[PDB]
């Protein structure tokens, strides 16, 4: 039995990659490239294209989709708990929020749980809760608030987000801006010493490893070293593990590698293995509960959807060992990739990475970055650099050992074969 | 039926009674909502039921983001049956659902574009920054100068640059130091509107066509029609939020319609989805929504084939069950009977108001403590929250049938005479 998007795209006669395309040029807000393909269905970490060609999702939603695409769990939790109840506001009591928010507050170990729906939204959270909280236990002077972040930072794409980024596109032409930031090198713990001078700082906001930065890993004790200066100066750590939370980098959440507990925790992404939005913002009750009745809210936010929807899918992060899957099937993947293609392939700046979060890093005036996502996409593998010349390598961790094989002699494959046509 | 996960990790806590949820949520959740009257544990069309089976009508209704009832089964089956194939690709990689999706609400809303992104707030963010960046780069005014027109008591959300726009205490206290570029003007004053738009920095005015979390304020007639010829004068653009009042819910498919204005962008969210998922839209003309080109925006989860599917059939059941009639002609009955029966007898109430099935009775605070209409409304069957303290808001599904609706208003105009029969 046909549903509407089923009946009404049949209408439309789409038959070719390039008839969807046109479809995006005529009617979608045009704010991203072109793509190179069309992608109609996903099981764990393959996809299949609208002419059945099957690929590795080397992307994975940017780590959202740690459980695979169509994870049969968390479908089956959608649908049971979809027949009975999907929103309630926080306005009125329902059975699932409460038991998700304890579910969430004891796997993380923290007092309060936020739900919010995207990964901006989880930001904007963050910075109200350290600014209000600056304002009303710090005592800080009224409007006088900074937080500190890095270059490159992405956390968004709000305006407050826009406001803190480096990022030209991000920023240009959507001004004037919210005040209030002060922005230093990442991976700088000397520059963060300086920063935190100004008595007026609520927080430091940093990730584990930079996203779309580029797959950017800190120095050894980075974070470690970080949040011990904040504390000297009563100075908030937030901790955002979006992209890097979740079994990605090998450790439950990033911060894990240098036994940091954030004093403010983002999640998004996986938080819900890709199927519906759904972000949470963590921390001890003398900060969270700044948040009194009616200073913020969300029309979607704790929906019991997206509740038993996270709870099923954090349940199959540990279930399946995903932590442990994604150590060790990424310290081979950076060996072999280190192995084959360091020295044979000069163009290559960086392998990097942590659990199967990695990156190539290409030097863009020796090759064209492009030509190297169309090879490997040839081999079967799609993968969406950075910044142009960072290709990133970001699969599902559920991928077995004998796909990560393939894959991985996949991804050398097409290095190598933009090595012999330079 | 088989326990399901998410009732087995809930059994394990053993909770039991309504104050054994209310203390879970205490404990764990972050505090910043009012305490609950009631646990929720299913939903269908117009009817809730709490844990002890207790039947309710809901009158809130996500604020109108169940528009088309709760578990709607199609809105359902269409999100099962898409989430058995494909959730989320990003806009990195094409799929085969959100271009289909853009173009059938581009045809349905007539605009040229379609923006996707996921909540409310972040529908108002990105018209925002398209109207920003249209104004500098379309009309030229000089660099971070662009002004945005919106009025008292507006709401759009909880980022900052929300609180940033605010008039409302609690929305931006202590969230400082806020975005700059907002000029506050009265809501329903075309004056004031008038005297803002000499200002020619202004990119846009941004507005409610009914007031939501304000109070369900109805402005004089036409308000809308008068602010879009002004701005048009200046070439502002005339921003649009229909995210509460669209999609049927004041009797027409949007709430500018009683006006016959098309939004120079448009806002959609709440009902967009019929409240299974958070989806939200942004809808302009290309010499607009074109300045957002690659890179300049984006979102994880916006325009996921998920949601798309699902948007797709919340709007076709709009359309299917001509829920825009429903809500015109059980909506005239609502406001004429609650005018008929409490006007004169219950003097404490200041105002019944509203249009289609957006509807609020605003009482005087300072003669009734309003909480305890909340209360007896609820001891008669009807779920409520109001906004402002004072202003009671009745927003059921749209689905409502005309029994339940009698059966509803019938109710809820005994609470209120309950109520002043025991001020008596
Ligand atoms: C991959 C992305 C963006 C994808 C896209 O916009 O196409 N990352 C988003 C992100 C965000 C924003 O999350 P969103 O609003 O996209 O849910 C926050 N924090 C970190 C570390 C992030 O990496
Ligand atoms: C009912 C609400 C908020 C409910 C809540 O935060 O409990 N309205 C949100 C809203 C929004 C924000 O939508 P949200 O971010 O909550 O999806 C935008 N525009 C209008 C006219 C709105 O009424």
């Amino acid at each position: 039995r046909k549903t509407n998007i089923e009946a009404y795209r049949d209408g439309l006669k789409l038959k070719t990659e390039e008839d969807f395309f046109a479809c995006d040029r005529q009617y979608v807000c045009q704010n991203y490239a072109p793509v190179p393909v069309v992608i109609s269905k996903g099981k764990g970490a393959r996809v299949w294209d609208i002419n059945g060609n099957e690929y590795y999702d080397f992307l994975a939603g940017v780590s959202s989709l740690s459980q695979g695409h169509c994870h049969p769990r968390v479908i089956a939790a959608l649908c049971r708990q979809a027949e009975r109840l999907t929103l309630t506001l926080r306005a009125f009591g329902n059975d699932v929020t409460g038991p998700a928010c304890r579910f969430m507050a004891e796997m993380f170990g923290y007092d309060r749980v936020l739900l919010m729906n995207t990964g901006a939204e989880a930001g904007e959270s963050a910075l109200k809760i350290a600014r209000k909280w600056a304002y009303e236990v710090k005592e800080i002077p009224p409007d006088s608030a900074k937080v500190i972040l890095c270059n490159n930072n992405y956390w968004g794409r709000t305006i407050t987000a826009c406001s803190s980024s480096t990022t030209f596109d991000c920023y240009n032409n959507f001004g004037p801006f919210t005040p209030g930031f002060e922005l230093i090198d990442y991976d700088d713990v000397g520059a963060l010493e300086e920063a935190l001078k100004d008595p007026n700082v609520a927080a430091f906001f940093v990730e584990p490893i930079q996203g779309e930065g580029g797959v950017n890993v800190p120095k050894p004790g980075y974070l470690k070293r970080a949040h011990e200066l904040c504390r000297s100066k009563n100075v908030l750590l937030i901790v955002d593990e979006i992209q890097t939370g979740l079994c990605r980098t090998g450790r439950l959440l990033a911060a894990d590698h240098d036994e940091v507990h954030p004093d403010i925790l983002l999640l998004g992404k996986s938080l819900s293995a890709g199927v519906v939005p759904i972000s949470a913002v963590m921390g001890r009750a003398d900060v969270m509960d700044v948040l009194k009745p009616g200073t913020h809210g969300s029309t979607f936010g704790g929906n019991p959807l997206a509740c038993a929807v996270a709870v099923e899918a954090l349940t199959v992060l540990k279930d399946e060992k995903l932590a442990d899957r994604a150590e060790r099937l990424g310290a081979q993947f950076r060996d072999c990739l280190r192995r084959e293609l360091y020295g044979k392939v000069p163009w290559i700046k960086e392998i990097r990475g942590r659990g199967l979060l990695n990156a190539v890093e290409v030097d863009s005036d020796a090759i064209d970055p492009n030509d190297v996502v169309m090879k490997l996409k040839e081999n079967g593998i799609l993968s969406k650099p950075t910044r142009g010349r960072v290709m990133r390598f970001i699969p599902p961790l559920v991928i077995t050992d004998e796909e990560h094989r393939d894959a991985t002699t996949r991804i050398i494959k097409s290095f190598l074969a933009v090595e012999e046509e330079r």
